[PDB]
């Protein structure tokens, strides 16, 4: 149903919070298809490897559930990010800043309760209210989105 | 009426594709309250002041619907904005081009149908980086 859904959501965004990214990927249906926030395919290899990355990247990661909803087979979600950048990501040596974004979500699940298909929608204002529209701020920003 | 929720918002929309900022304003209660980012309340004004300035910018401006949800009192909506970039828009100066954004609106219903609280309000505005400056 939507309210098994909803708690499958919150689930994944457990195993974030303990940076488990297996834990993550074990929602998904092995044909779970992943998009831009265009509607363009991203390949599950990427989607994985940006995943692992700001697992090294971001000891610290916490992500915050600000809101959710569900309806049918689809969830939504708005989560604030946060975390210290003290490992590498996507090439991007650590800088030791706080960083902030928000990240939002759309699922669709199988009948099963398995993720089918999956948006991710980013949203940096936190990003370049804080670091202030700096150079780091911009290649970061570039670095978590497709 | 989590149908006409939705149905709401998506009267809201082809407001916003009218280019008529008070055809949205009109679904507001009169005591809406507008959270940003950090939960911090916004006045009304700077918020009609920012549509105002979109309108403005982006003149052939157009929001396309990817998919809506509705729950209880809330409705969430992912949203495809398109324009090209004519006015100069918070200081930056235009470049003609094709742009485009997306972000989720989300809002919470009275039982008659008005807007009583919206979040992270400011989303629908495009950042300098979605106009490649």
């Amino acid at each position: 149903s939507t309210t098994a859904n909803k708690e499958r959501c919150l689930e994944m965004v457990a195993a974030w919070n303990r940076w488990d990214v297996s834990g993550v990927v074990a929602h998904w249906a092995p044909d779970v298809v992943h998009y831009d926030d265009e509607d363009k395919p991203v390949s599950a290899e990427e989607v994985v490897r940006r995943m692992n990355s700001a697992v090294e990247a971001f000891p610290d990661l916490r992500l915050d559930v600000r809101s959710i909803v569900g309806e049918g087979d689809r969830v939504m979600l708005r989560i604030t990010c946060s975390a210290t950048h003290q490992g590498v990501f996507m090439g991007i040596a650590p800088t030791g800043r706080k960083v902030r974004w928000t990240y939002l979500e759309e699922l669709r699940f199988s009948e099963a309760g398995k993720v089918v298909e999956h948006w991710d929608v980013f949203n940096f204002s936190p990003l370049f209210r804080d670091l202030g529209v700096v150079p780091d701020g911009l290649k970061l920003a570039a670095a978590l989105e497709h």
